[PDB]
């Protein structure tokens, strides 16, 4: 149907906008602390602590499969990156501190992404 095509064009355009959002958020992590999944070989207890691991590469795979239906879904995954790090790692660590800075800086980007998603539809 033409209705299904129109819906798919909308998902494709959201995907474009979320790709640019993702690139902007990832630039706020120049250390690349959040680029890749936590290694279970290097942190074998990780899953005892963290139930839903998340990282930018995993978000990128979901994105390219057009697997985010709305901005809320994307934000949930970004929040997991931050929140997982802040639980596993202590306040005095470079990892925790990197997550705070990512969250603070990411806030700016996400605020305008929500306006653009509402504004464009």
């Amino acid at each position: 149907s033409m209705e299904q095509v129109a819906m798919e064009l909308r998902l494709t355009e959201l995907t474009r906008l979320l790709r640019s959002v993702l690139d902007q958020l990832q630039d706020k992590d120049p250390a690349r602390i959040f680029a890749q999944p936590v290694s279970l070989k290097e942190v074998p207890d990780y899953l005892d602590h963290i139930k839903h691991p998340m990282d930018f590469a995993t978000m990128r795979k979901r994105l390219e499969a057009q697997g985010y239906k709305n901005l809320h879904e994307f934000e949930e995954d970004f929040d997991l990156i931050i929140d997982n790090c802040m639980k596993y790692n202590a306040r005095d660590t470079v990892f925790y501190r990197a997550a705070v800075r990512l969250r603070d800086q990411g806030g700016v980007v996400l605020r305008q992404a929500r306006r653009e998603v509402d504004s464009i539809g």
